[PDB]
């Protein structure tokens, strides 16, 4: 169910970025999506170098490797300059803001990052335990 909830949330976030018509026209994903976007907007680091590399490897069919390494790198960098910020919360924030930027910069190919990012979050134990420890997706933020 948690794995399915992650899929819906990433779909909702992506659908909202690409089609604001669908957002308006259409476990409440809408409220969760909103809170993740609010958390995503707290990141102000450079994403141009990051987004381009992730997109490049996504086309080539090697999203898995670079995607987690990119999010982990930007999350560690942010946690080093923000002692208050938890690593697990930083990881989600960067993932949502990177998904946002990649949609604006590359709307044609961004959809091929949806499945990898879902697999990354579901596959990561540190991030999964943190989300469920906060009462799950429903209560996160």
């Amino acid at each position: 169910t948690f794995e399915e909830q992650t899929e819906c949330i990433v779909n909702t976030l992506l659908m909202d970025f690409l089609s604001p018509t669908l957002q308006v026209a259409s476990f409440d994903v809408a409220i969760i999506a909103g809170r993740l976007r609010m958390l995503g907007d707290q990141f102000n680091g450079e994403l141009e170098a990051s987004a381009k590399n992730v997109i490049a490897e996504t086309i080539k069919g090697q999203t898995g490797a670079i995607l987690q390494d990119t999010v982990e790198s930007l999350s560690k960098t942010w946690c080093a300059q923000d002692s208050s910020l938890a690593y697990e919360r930083a990881f989600l924030a960067v993932s949502v803001k990177l998904l946002e930027y990649m949609a604006h910069i590359a709307p044609e190919v961004v959809g091929q990052v949806a499945i990898p990012m879902t697999g990354m979050i579901n596959g990561n134990q540190a991030i999964r335990e943190f989300i469920q420890g906060q009462g799950g997706w429903e209560n996160l933020e």
